[PDB]
């Protein structure tokens, strides 16, 4: 299975900046979503979910084909709640119908991060929509009621090492859990929508209490009102993970650099970029364009 990246016919950087801008402006506008959290978080999650289906063994799944658009993927239980990000993007696609789905779903995540004050994430276009037959079966996304070994093992399917995993998990500083979606609840709410190394600090500084929730699942609850899933908590239980955690808790810059690299990698897994492909683009935020 090879997936070669094919630039949307005749588009350039400028073309893509526009899609970005549209997503950005819309994020700014629809600030009421989820109790005023905005769509930032959910978009980040969607980008990760259409990408985390990848299997480095046979090259199946991954962001390339925009298969989330099909029923099977779309109705994946692990995807509960993503439907809101999709609906957010809909009108956007309608405006720029030439962009492929995989490119749009992924760009939304990049836009989200950057507009949430995260680091710049270089991005490459060229994902091509593939047929319904290429939709991976459900079951490839990770479970949350596990530990460090599970996490480690899981992520290896995606080619990510310890550092990548930890860097990537720091996205958990964002948004919140919704009982109806996953069987988890909180935080008690706050929720944040600014991208910082807060996840790490919370993990190291709070006094976590293990509790069972209304859905009968365990979660770590803090007095201050925060929450952490078992997989999240596991980062402090594993010796190797813990020191990285500590490192990020101490240096937001390091965190940002590493997150950027891992996120792009995650979004590019399984794709083959021809030699003549354009380099990755770094989009300007609204603010940088005075918009
Ligand atoms: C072991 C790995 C992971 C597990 C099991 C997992 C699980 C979860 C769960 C259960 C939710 C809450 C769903 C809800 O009820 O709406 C969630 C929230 C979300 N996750 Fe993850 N996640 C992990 C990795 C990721 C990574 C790698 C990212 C992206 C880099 C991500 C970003 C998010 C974001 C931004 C939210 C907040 C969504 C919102 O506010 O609607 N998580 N994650
Ligand atoms: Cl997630």
């Amino acid at each position: 299975l090879v997936h070669v990246a094919s630039v949307e016919k005749g588009r350039s950087y400028e073309d893509f900046q526009k899609v970005y801008n549209a997503i950005a402006l819309k994020l700014r506008e629809d600030d009421e979503y989820d109790n005023y959290i905005g769509y930032g978080p959910v978009l980040v999650r969607l980008a990760w979910h259409i990408s985390g289906t990848w299997d480095k063994h046979d090259n199946t799944g991954g962001s390339y084909g925009g298969t989330y658009r099909f029923k099977k993927e779309f109705n994946d239980p692990s995807n509960a709640g993503l439907q809101n990000g999709f609906k957010f993007l809909e009108p956007i696609h309608k405006e720029f119908p030439w962009i492929s789905s995989g490119d749009l779903f992924s760009l939304g995540g990049v836009t989200a991060v950057q507009e949430m004050q995260g680091p710049k994430i270089p991005w490459r276009c060229g994902r091509v929509d593939t047929p319904e037959d290429t939709t991976p079966d459900n079951g490839r996304l990770p479970d949350a009621d596990k530990d460090a070994g599970y996490v480690r093992t899981f992520f290896q399917r995606l080619n990510m090492n310890d550092r990548e995993v930890v860097a990537l998990m720091g996205a958990h500083a964002l948004g919140k859990t919704h009982l109806k979606n996953s069987g988890y609840e909180g935080p008690y709410g706050a929720a944040n929508n600014v991208f910082t190394n807060e996840f790490y600090l919370n993990l190291l500084n709070e006094d976590w209490k293990l509790e069972k929730n209304d859905a009968n699942n365990e979660q770590w609850d803090s007095k201050s009102g925060y929450m952490m899933l078992p997989t999240d908590y596991s980062l402090i239980q594993d010796p190797k993970y813990l020191s990285i955690v500590k490192e990020y808790a101490n240096d937001q810059d390091k965190f940002f650099k590493d997150f950027s690299k891992a996120f792009e990698k995650l979004l590019e897994d399984g794709i083959t970029f021809p030699k003549d492909a354009p380099s990755p683009f770094i989009f300007k935020t609204l603010e940088e364009q005075g918009l």
